[PDB]
């Protein structure tokens, strides 16, 4: 066929970089994140949507790795909170040993020049995420530590209240959208360079971070609203938003989220999202965020990782063109990834003071005067 | 005088590299973490022996800042574990924003040839070690995000036992050394490059890692024990051990350690000590370890970071060799991080499987069916 050899051709000019994978929260469920001698496997899966050679098969370029751990569900709060600390570390930590233990399939990216030096050199461009401000236990200085470790954007909540935003599932709402440590950390997440991802949020928390920032952000992985209503989806308000934003919508292929009758969704309603976004508010605002591996079962035609290919040929059909097809499978989550980056250096470079903990006292007034005393008898020698 | 130029001299062909500062935890405790602001403060500091301009007065060449926190004293195990690793991310946290806020002053290192590029530039070459394995909350993946984020020695307790290794100050022994775990992490220690410390150690634990390990280890401050008899001190036993090891003791400034009235310790004892290892297992196998800002106060002679030239000289006067007092400023500590890096790329290049942490089953076996239910449904399209 000639569109499935444009498609083709396309998929080797641009890298398609997905929005969302949660196949590293697989790996956790089935090995346990123990992978020593169980190539095999993870090359040809016996569960799932995602695997070394069907990633291989369905030409992706490159992809945002989900680090997620679940909401703490501990009745002591201090320690369901640092319990999701340290399952953070546990899921980078596999996700890193990945990409190193399949160093000619998987590449490690934090940038768009990696991304590109990556797809070079043939290899899927492995940049991560974390679903959820519950993962960083409320510490500022740890979310700093992740995005030294690899984490490139951060989804504000995911199906539970934090003590920066609300998420959309849960009611009755806390904050109202942000709270006032949230917006605080908006200025610290331009700052540092991490990229906002909007995805799970509640309506007016999207409505107040879109406002707020000053670095375009994501929806990682989520649908339109006009559609399909779910508290999940995008609405026409924040679209328009998200313009002025100048950031980039991630379609979902969540089955809930394209249709009312989950077992009717199909690559079609995906397409059809994907359209409706890029008419009203241009094509270099659309992306593709799958969720695969956050579903049991996908759409007919997007089934797992191997289904990229028809996808980009269904956009070529219905009459997109060449260029905004190349901007939907990548070159728009790499600008706004290249302008978090922009601002974030010119943060840095004007010298902006970065947001610190509320830490404790650990030393009383007397152990200070022994100090200040001590000091005083250096300077007198 | 003739002697201080010819220490003077030394001090700008190699780099005195000392293996342990805790003026991280000083932040800590005066700043709480928040240098926003704290420039004339940090370059003078109202208390303490560290500050940015007496640390250039010394000329000191590269230094292993301690990102220490505390043994956790909480009744809940739990938490008080937990607490250790948010806190180890939160000082950790501070060394970065330290390092990055005065570029001309400190450069961050993590090898052998970051610690001489950042010596020919004019800067000192920092460093990153953890004065603990509480620090880490039983998670050895915690401990590879550690590596990532800097961090390139592990001192294995501090003066508490933890599941890997028992302490030298707390009686009575729990593992009696090494634990059955602290064997393992040994090997996993050499397969990553960590760098193994054995201060603050028993003299058991210090008698088993030495044989067990593949790879030179350090003691990052600790003193002889022959001279001066304490349990953070080094035996004649371990010492020799050390010298098979082809590791390097880093000699401790603590005035405890030198003499047992702490009041009469001097900078004499110091080289003493240093004398007293270089000539029973050589010169290449002897640092300095100072420990500055890990006590109040330090012996007359080395009172701060700025009296680095004073025992240089002093090393001098006794009649050690030029090339012998370069070995013990910092060229014996870089080729052990050397031998590290070299060692965990052999490992590492032999395909040596990593240790994996002890994960819980998350998935149940009716979640289990319908994920392999699923895949074969895929498998018949
Ligand atoms: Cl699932
Ligand atoms: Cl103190
Ligand atoms: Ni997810
Ligand atoms: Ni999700
Ligand atoms: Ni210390
Ligand atoms: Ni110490």
């Amino acid at each position: 066929s000639p569109i499935e050899e444009q498609a083709t051709r396309l998929l080797k000019e641009v890298p398609l970089i997905d929005g969302h994978n949660d196949f590293p929260y697989m790996i956790r469920g089935w090995f346990r994140n123990d992978i020593n001698g169980q190539d095999a496997h993870l090359y040809d899966m016996p569960i799932g949507q995602t695997d070394l050679q069907r990633l291989q098969k369905g030409l992706l370029g490159g992809q945002f790795w989900s680090a997620f751990v679940p909401c703490p569900k501990n009745p002591d709060k201090e320690v369901g909170s640092l319990e999701a600390l340290r399952q953070t570390l546990q899921q980078l930590d596999v996700i890193h040993r990945l990409i190193e233990r399949h160093p000619t399939i998987l590449q490690f990216a934090d940038s768009a020049a990696s991304i590109w030096s990556s797809f070079r050199a043939g290899r899927v461009a492995s940049l991560i995420g974390i679903e959820g401000l519950h993962q960083i236990a409320d510490s500022v200085s740890a979310l700093r530590m992740l995005h030294r470790l690899g984490v490139r954007y951060v989804t504000l909540t995911h199906n539970c209240h934090n003590a920066f935003a609300d998420a959309a599932t849960v009611s009755p709402e806390l904050h109202g959208g942000l709270s006032r440590k949230g917006e605080r950390l908006i200025r610290e997440l331009n700052r540092m360079g991490m990229m906002i991802d909007l995805s799970h949020t509640s309506h007016e928390a999207q409505t107040q971070a879109l406002r707020l920032s000053r670095a375009p952000v994501i929806y990682s992985h989520s649908s339109i609203y006009s559609l399909r209503a779910h508290a999940r989806n995008v609405t026409d308000e924040n679209l328009h938003l998200l313009h002025r934003n100048r950031g980039v919508v991630m379609i979902c292929f969540l089955r809930e989220l394209l249709a009312s009758e989950a077992d009717q969704a199909t690559l079609a309603h995906v397409i059809d999202h994907i359209i409706y976004a890029g008419t009203r508010i241009g094509y270099e605002h659309v992306g593709i965020g799958s969720d695969f591996d956050g579903m049991l079962r996908g759409p007919d035609g997007l089934h797992d990782v191997s289904c990229y290919p028809a996808l980009v040929a269904g956009l070529l059909e219905r009459g997109v063109s060449e260029e905004d097809v190349k901007r939907v499978m990548g070159l728009n989550v790499i600008r706004v990834l290249e302008e978090v980056e922009r601002v974030a250096a010119e943060l840095q470079g004007a010298g902006e003071e970065c947001l610190c903990d509320e830490l404790d006292e650990v030393w009383n007034e007397d152990i200070k005067e022994q100090l200040t005393r001590e000091r005083e008898r250096v300077r007198k020698l």
